[PDB]
């Protein structure tokens, strides 16, 4: 019994000011987990989404910018695809750019421009040996939909070119996914 | 926002027994309701079924028997299709059997025998004029998918003959709904 | 060095009586392991089967009722289809089928009658994030085939409408494998 | 349920010196029996291929050397395959090669030089008569497979020619069987 | 950001002498991990090729000899391919080749003379269950390039014939990797 | 063993006001070293990157500036390509663009714009006579890796234009190599 459908969330994202000369980046990480994205139900539906298993196919993170586009001090950022769980250390001011050379290199241009970033993430299944599958919509694993205790999902990474002016964001990330087998139960009243 | 899937109820029904010897039947109604399929959610999600509207597309009424094979004083009786909420009046012992000559009549063989009807029901949108509309799905009207006050379905009416013996049914109702516009909500944690 | 094959086993399971007047159901569950139908070998092939791998291909269970067809107070369940080692919670008389709304849902009449079911098991990887393949007979992974602590299989879900009589059923399971890697071993004597 | 697979056995064989100055031949026979190649099982299976029936298809003997290229008194012999256990005497030094007129007679250079003979033996059923039947792989008789008392196939007979310096080979047969009626028994544990 | 290369490394491997008369034999076992191919890097670059990801696509083991032509008590033996880290027991005069019959068995010449196995190996992913994939490159999981904690692959194990003489061999194992997503970083001097 | 890949590097430029009222040009060269974009390797490796050889494809320059869109005052300049490492005198107030009327010559917007340039950068063999290639991807020389001094490429010069405000840019540059001869070195540990 599939369903495909989507779930969003929205947070917030700051790069705070630094009085330091040089060109320097602020590292960060992301992971989603879907007990963020979907609530707890309620009764004898354990979650609000009546289904057993789940699979994430695809992931939308977009930096909606806060800054006013006269703001100056701009910059030059890397997002990068991270799908083991082993970022590079946060950092609030780093001396280079350590996402840039990556294959999966998307620049960001500072503070007010718009940043999407759409890939198949995977999930944490053994931290020890960081092992994920390659891209495949027949052989994806389903997870199951527990109920309190999800898996994370990974694959972001990002450096951001620090500033004189705070930079602000607004991080949506929607998540596309597929569930399967409805399980409603249907208890009396 | 399409979602068509498939809702069960399961509920007791008993023709007792009468010592009178004419051939009299015993008449009842039967009605449906989302309510008794679809329980109250949990939290900002008012219900278990996170969408706005539906539209009850089929009900399957099976009367699973609870009676032997080795049964004596068999019968035969009727069930009809009254998609309009003015049944024949509920009797113990009628002289005859009021659904013989509806157009809709299926024949119920009794007691040890499954009967199963498959229709599509009507909503009682106004029970003082008790108009429908004809079996059009691209044309069926949309309900909304109220919290605790959904409107009632109609479209079933029986008459059994009654018997010596009691006469046991397990009646399995399944409706195949149609929902539309996920509506799911999420706040924080 | 493929060998496929069809290794059975047989047991019982009882339904015991209840007083409860409503309709409840009796809710179980049944695993499948390799040692129960592999018997330990002699000597230097641990096995009884010379093979080192095996993958279970299907599986099918066979309801055999012990019970007379004259038996009354019949009754109508659910055998469903549960593929990650998270059943629903053994009952002796709950008011409901939990798995009568699931769609892998089959239905049992009780109590002289049998019912069949023929699936695709999966393997507990890891019962805490519950992942399993699926469908495909050309990456099926291969298990080892231990000595004396195979994986569980999983995969079948019941509930049975309780009686006032006692129901009784001689369950035979019938595992279809594949086996690689003939691996006999022949010392001297 | 057929099953053909193949069973192998490594033994040794030595011509010892003689001082003898002649050319004479050292003569020897050879068997073949499934004992030597198929273990004894454990539990209510007797052996330790679940299999009731058999019937060997051919036979590969290789004599690997064990000596070096540079051993000189080289020699020439014959194998012949001889189906009907009447071999020539055993014999130490006999003056003559007997098998080298046979119409199955394969040269064996000697010492250092590998030797093989591939074919399809035949099962001592009587004795006293010899009989066999001829190649033909739709109606080859069906043995079965005892406990530990199976029939001794034939079908190779050597004659080595002496020299001053022992002879020695690794002698590695192996069968290739055809199994039918896997009986494998599973009892509780 | 694929690369495929290749990587390789030698070390020797000896079967020491047995003044035993029977034929017996060495068994021993060979696992292949990346750490022993590829050494650490230097600064920000953990290891010396640039890169995250990788996976193992071939393996060729050469077993050269050491030992002269003129060598004698020849032997044979057997090598096969064991992708789940439970090889026979380590042995030293064992009374059989225990590789013989292995469907994956090739046949050793010794001592004097050249082996090669080419084949695919598999990662240790779970000791308990040891479960692997099938051959497939599509399919084939990525695994992460660690800094001093690479997971071992498996997929060789040996039997040779002892001898009065010392058998020595230098082996050299080169394996055929993929990597992806190259990952140098650049600081500034 | 051919290997096309891509890397860049980050830095700075500014340009100080001037109180002067004419328009005014500012000049200034740009070199090009691999030594600043690729890192020391670490023990037997002298570099990160495991090749001998390579040559320089294209070279991508990014002028990426720091100042808003609201900045005034206004201006224009040149950029143009020379390939020989002999510019234009380094000059703070010229009253004149040199790189205009060079065939090479792209303009550049002041302050706010983004500016680009994409070409074949060449190398410094002799400083004294100055020669190299016509473009060729067939023909051209395969440098070698040095440990510490590799030669430096040329290929782009500069003016801008003066402004009463300091126009500060964030430079990227990208170059695609092309490595070639594999060299790892794998030592024990
Ligand atoms: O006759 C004249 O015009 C004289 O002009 C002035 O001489 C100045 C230079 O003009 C000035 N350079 S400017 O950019 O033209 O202003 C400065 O040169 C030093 C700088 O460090 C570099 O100059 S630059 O032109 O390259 O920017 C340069 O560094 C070179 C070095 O010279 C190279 N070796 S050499 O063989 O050329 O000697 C090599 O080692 O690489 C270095 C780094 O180059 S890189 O491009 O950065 O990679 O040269 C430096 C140097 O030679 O000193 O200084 C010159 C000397 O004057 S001062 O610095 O002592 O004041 C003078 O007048 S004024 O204009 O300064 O007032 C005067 O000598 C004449 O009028």
């Amino acid at each position: 019994g599939i369903f495909n459908t989507r779930l969003s969330r929205t947070f917030g994202y700051t790069i705070k000011r630094t009085t330091v000369k040089t060109p320097s980046w602020a590292v960060d990480m992301m992971r989603f987990n879907i007990n963020d994205f979907l609530p707890p139900g309620g009764g004898s539906n354990p979650r609000s989404v009546p289904f057993e298993y789940y699979r994430i196919r695809k992931v939308k993170v977009e930096f909606w910018p806060c800054s006013p586009i006269t703001q100056g001090d701009r910059g030059v950022g890397s997002s990068a695809v991270i799908l083991d769980d082993n970022f590079v250390t946060k950092a609030t001011a780093l001396t280079y750019d350590p996402y840039v050379n990556y294959s999966s290199r998307h620049t960001i241009t500072q503070p007010f421009s718009y940043h999407s970033r759409y890939f198949t993430p995977k999930p944490v299944l053994d931290s020890t040996i960081d092992y994920f599958q390659p891209n495949n919509k027949r052989n994806q694993l389903w997870l199951r939909l527990q109920t309190a205790g999800n898996v994370d999902h990974v694959g972001l990474g990002t450096a951001f070119e620090n500033s004189i002016y705070d930079q602000e964001y607004n991080i949506r990330v929607t998540m596309y996914v597929q569930f399967r087998e409805f399980n409603l139960k249907d208890p009396p009243l």
